Parts: structure tokens; C-alpha cells; sequence
């Protein structure tokens, strides 16, 4: 071999140093998104058990008996009722003053700037189906005043990897269908199946 | 009066032969209670501490 | 190093890009097959409760009190009696005209081409055991005319991953034994244990 | 997870890092190709079935805004009768979807013309030609329909 | 990158292929052990009902009315009285010649080499408490001759996963305490609570 | 990469620079020898086993 071959060898190792391999942060974000699914299905289960025992759905996480373990990355909202969001910013959880409809993000181990004290998801791209005319307002609907309550509606809000913006999930007791968009999938969603209104792995910005 | 799992504090139940209504709180539910139905005044699953 | 080493590095990456890993679609199909087990055991339980209260088994899912949740992937048949199979092709379930002996696949969220409106399984490789001489016909046997009814027989039919063909399950109130075959296991089956007559993970085609 | 294949890269969860040199198409559905012509990626308006070449660091004249490869020399094998149209086939209407089909398009060194790749979920066989290899291709193995290292010009 | 990196990648996948993950057969054995708990509590309930109606405890499973469903994995002994153990080695259960004090393992669907025709558990590590001076001999004690019978004592015996040796349980009508050992837990046992004398998940061999 | 040797110079990826003085044959298979008789190299009709 000659000088040109050897310089080409050097240039090839330089090329491999700057190779453009797949973005695996997307894969790791998809890995992290499973907290939302598991915890929302736990919320569904607890709501069903509470209704069975009490003939009514609940607007608060205290009565349902649902709480995710620390390190959650996601803030969970059980209803739009008034109250604080159980801020998790210390080793010891605070003593509640009243029923809590929302559970904040665990900012103890993720930093103070990562806090989510109002974990209300986006529901623009979830369309309820059926003749019962259900809405997209979170919580027990049409009102908690009807003991044979129509199906509840809940959701979560979080951040996957270093996305400045959030990803949103919803779970409903009724059938609905998703809409196609820059940050969501199209297809019918069975009752009790989490749906990703904004996934944050596809998009980052004003996209919804 | 008892204790569920590793709660330092207790949960409380009552049963009455007369009608009553529960009050909303950090550790209790709101709604009317028929005579002969146990009511959980403090449930210990929702809260642990000074909460009642 | 020299040119040959560097081209060998490139070729090794080409090799790893085309490596032959295990087929994990089979593992996921085995994951999806658990609906059939859970729902068939629920069918068994509901049939036993119905007999206990009424001194007789039923050929209809209305009377038993059994219905899987939406998104089931499997059609269930409680009997061979006449009647429509509660087609699940819309958000609102249809109002029945009479007792339904079969529950169709949930084609609302799986597409219209995936519909299973006649979920009758294959029972060739299930051999009832015992002197009572039980048959493999689905439903209450020998007839619902005998209130101390001999044990029932029921099954399910579905599709796991992208198999064009189906996998079939059965559950019986009486003992039986499985036969070895291209798509089934050999061994004795206790009463109340689902048996996979055709699994659809081992095979796809005319194999039974 | 979903019992169906996708025609959009945003739902799949796939995106190559910057400096890719290759444009990728996951389907022939309608939509823009996520033009990578600036430091900050654009906000999509809808689902994107194609990812353009990263012309930010390779120049504006090197842009590939429609990375549809050549598929003349890939022959699907099997009785299922699969096609060479890119995307989910025969159509996304069948949730037990038949295998997808995808590809890429790029330029190696100073070739004026491009080189093309395909990856399928089904079996196929390559055809001998001026710019391709002959032999059977297993499912999930990339195949080089036009390699651009052997040829440059009208050759396919 | 260079050759060393690529060979290190190959070596790392080789490492992962031989990773030492937790032994999950122990978790599955713990899952399988629930038959013993449920069926022993059923024995306890049936014995209590029989006493209430008849003012005496029974030494036979026929009179009590207790029989586990097929596929039991465990043999149950209600007394040490003489008699056969209702061998479950065929689809049709045998017609009993006389009262049966024991129920054999269901070897119909577990194989002939897994038969347990004498399911007498180990009782070395169960110490009765109280001034009444109760014993560890299985059955109605001190004798069935006293109608205000002192509390009964029963147990089960089985095999979890591929342990060559067996695991043993006991349920008593009187208070007792466990003894710490290689295959048992230490702590007080309330009357009517099954206790695992040898668990077979912790140990396999001569350990008791 | 492919678990087989090639009969053609197209697939291997081998071509000497212009001014080579030597003709190279990688196989005896049928095909033309990539005649280098002009400034622009010809477009091949099929795999070439030899380089003129």
C-alpha cells in the first residue's frame, strides 16, 4: 500500500466517528412512557372497585386509594374539582388539608424546575363515541350527583427525556376514538385503554 | 380501631343503629350512611400523620 | 491497523445489521393468548354459579351473566343453539332480540375485516375421558332437558398477531385428554382447565 | 403494541440523528417530508411519511425532499402475493396487517446520482443487473437496489 | 470507532446472553403454594360446620364434605385413622370402600411418578400453645370419644415446581407457634391460619 | 458481509484509477470488459467480470 491508502484509512475512521446512527433517545422515551400506562390502568381499577362498593365514582384520589410510587415522572389528575395537587417536593409527604384531585410530579428527585403542580392533560384529539353524549371534562361526569354515575374520565401529564414540552395521556370509562395529528395516532380506543393525546416523542414545540 | 399495613396511625370505623351523614375531609368520604352500614371515619390508607 | 481491518469493521457492522435473532412475535402472541384463559375460566365460574342457583346449565350468555370487556380479540361461544352472536361493530352494543349463545370478536377497534361473527372452535384434538360418554358438541350435554345436567362444554376463537388463521380454546366441566399434533400438546386436562386445541403460534396454514 | 403497522415516522418513533446523508420513506401516504434545512427542526403540521436528507450540513443543492427509492430489482417471494409499493400493504385497513415495505435514498461520495435501499417484512429475491447483486433476501435484511458505487449514470 | 470497539460490542452481547437474573421459579412456586392455603381454610370451615351441626369433629373427609377440585398438586390428610387415600389416578374417581381419612395427589394429570398416596405432613416445627396440652398428632384429639371435642389438627403435602422433596402445611383449631429453621418462619400462629412447616421454596434436600 | 465471493467487479467494489496499463479479470463469467476508450466511462449493461 501507499500514502493515499493510508490517508484514506485515516479519513474512514474520521467518517465513522461522525456517523449518523438512529436517535435512540426516542426508544428510551418510549420506555419511560410505560409509567403512564400502568398507573392509569391502576386508576381505572381503583375507580371500578370504589363504584362497586359505593355505587358512585369519586372525584378525589384520597377515597379511590390510588397513589403512584415515588419517582413517578408523571402528574396524575383524577378530576377537575378544586383542591391542591399533593406536591411531592420533599422526602416526607405533606399532610393533606382536604381531598386531593391531582397528584403532582415527584420533583424531590427530578429537581425543582421539573415540577408539575397542575397536571391537566390535553384532550383535543380524543372524541367520545356513543349516544350517551359524554364529554371530555376530567372527573366524574355528567355530575357526581347521579349515583349510577356515567363513566369517569382521567389523565396524566409528564415529560419524556429532555423535551421541554409534555406528553399527555387519558383513560376513560367509555368508548372513544383518536384523531390523526402531528403528535397523535388515529384509531378507536376501547373503554379502559390509555390513549396518548400528545406523545412528545414525535414532536417538541407548539405541536399538539 | 386498627392499623392497616405499616401506618403508624390508626383507621377508625363506626356503626350506628340510626341514620347519619359523613363529612368530607382528608381521610373521609361524603355521603349519607344508612342505619347498619359501617362508616370509615379515618381510613389510614388515604392519610398518615395528624390528618383526621 | 490497515485497510483490511477497517473494511472488516464495516463488514461486521453489515453483519450485525442482518443478524437473525429469535422471533419475538411468538412471545407476544403467547402474551396475547391470556385473554382466552382468563375469560374461559370466568365462563366456567359463571356456569357453575348458574347451575347452583337454578339446578341447570344454560346455553346463552345472557342468562349466565358473562361478557368480556371491549377489545377482547376473541369470540366466545357458550353453545351451538340458534341465535345471533352479539356483533360488536360499534361503540354502542346492540339491543338483543333474543338469547345470544355466542359473543363476537370486538371488531370496533380491530377493523371490519377482523370480524369473527361465528366463533366456533375446533375440537378434533380433545378426547373426553370417563365412562359417562360425554361428547365434544358445545353447550349443555347431553341435553338441557336433564336438569341434573351433565357437564357443559364451551370454547373461544381468535387470532394472535398477524396469523391469517385462528387459534382455538375449549373448556369443559368433564375430564379430557389432549392429542399430540402439529398445533397442539399432549397430556391430560382436568375439569375447569382451558385447553388449546389449535394455538396458531406453532403453526399457520391448513395445520390443525 | 397496537396490532397494526404505521405509515408515519412520528407514530413509529423513528428518526435518524443529524448528518444522515439519506432520506427515509416509511410509506407512500400523503404528507411533507420533514425538511431538515435548519438548525432547529420544523414543527410538523400532520403525520410525516418521509424524512428528508439533512441538507443543513451538506448544502442546499444536496437536498432530498422526496426520498422514494427504486424497487425494480426487488422481487417479493411467497404465495401471499406481496407488492413493491412502499408502506403498509395491502392496506392499513387490515389490522393483522401484511408485512410493511420501506426504503431509503442517498448519495455516496461525488456521485451525481443516488443509491437506494429497501427493507421488507417479507421474503424477496434480488435481480442481477449493472447496479445490483443476485440472491435471496431474508425478511428484515436491507437490500441495495442501486448501490451507486458500481455505477453512475442512467444505470439502474 | 475501530476494531476494539466492535469486538467489545460482540463481547457485551455475549455477556448479556449469560446474565444472572433472579430465580423466578421461586416466585412461581410461591404462586402455586396458594392451593394449600385455600384448601386448608376450606377444611377448617367444613370441620367447624360439622361440629356445629353434630357436636363432634370428624376423622374422615366424606362426613366433613371436603374435596378439592382435580389438578390439586397436594394431598390432604384430615386424620391418622386407618383407611385408603382416595387415589386420584383415573378420569373417574373410585367408589370408596369405607371412610377415607386422606385425599391423594391428583396423579391423573401430573404423572404416575408424582403420586402422593400418603400425604402426611411434617409437624416438628409447630409447637402448640396453651394450658390445654394439645398434641401435634393429626385428626380429632385427644380422642373422638369426647363430643365436646378439643380442637382438630390437619395438614397437606405437595411439591412446588421441580423440587424432588415436598412442602408441608398444617392448620389447627388451637393456638400455636412456629420454630425458626432452614425451611420455616418463626412467629405465633392464630387458630385457623395455615402454617408452612416445610416450604420447599427455601430448601431442597434433607433440610426440614 | 455476504457469505459468498463475487464473480463481478461491480459487486466487489473494485476499480483501478485511470492510466492503469493493466487489464484485470475477476472471473471467467460472461460479460464485456468495461472498455476504457473515452474520457467518460460507459454505462454498464450488466455485471462486468473484467476491466479493460
Amino acid at each position: 500500500f501507499t500514502l493515499i491508502e493510508l490517508m484514506i484509512v485515516v479519513a474512514i475512521i474520521g467518517i465513522l466517528a461522525a456517523i449518523a446512527i438512529p436517535n435512540f433517545i426516542k426508544f428510551q422515551a418510549r420506555s419511560k412512557q410505560s409509567e403512564a400506562k400502568t398507573n392509569l390502568k391502576a386508576l381505572y381499577t381503583a375507580q371500578k372497585s370504589f363504584f362497586s362498593e359505593k355505587d358512585r365514582y369519586s372525584d378525589f384520589a384520597n377515597e379511590i386509594g390510588f397513589a403512584p410510587e415515588r419517582g413517578n415522572r408523571y402528574g396524575y389528575r383524577v378530576s377537575a374539582a378544586a383542591g391542591d395537587c399533593e406536591v411531592r417536593n420533599a422526602a416526607d409527604l405533606p399532610v393533606p388539608a382536604a381531598g386531593v384531585p391531582c397528584i403532582s410530579n415527584d420533583s424531590f428527585r427530578f429537581g425543582a424546575n421539573s415540577a408539575i403542580d397542575d397536571p391537566t392533560p390535553v384532550v383535543a384529539r380524543f372524541v367520545p363515541q356513543g349516544a350517551a353524549g359524554w364529554n371530555t371534562t376530567l372527573g366524574v361526569q355528567p355530575t357526581i350527583a347521579d349515583c349510577p354515575n356515567c363513566n369517569f374520565f382521567a389523565g396524566a401529564r409528564g415529560n419524556a427525556d429532555n423535551e421541554a414540552t409534555f406528553d399527555d395521556w387519558v383513560i376513560a370509562g367509555f368508548e372513544g376514538s383518536g384523531q390523526v395529528g402531528p403528535c397523535s395516532e388515529a384509531g378507536n380506543v376501547a373503554s379502559g385503554t390509555p390513549y396518548n393525546t400528545r406523545n412528545d416523542v414525535a414532536c417538541d414545540g407548539a405541536a399538539q
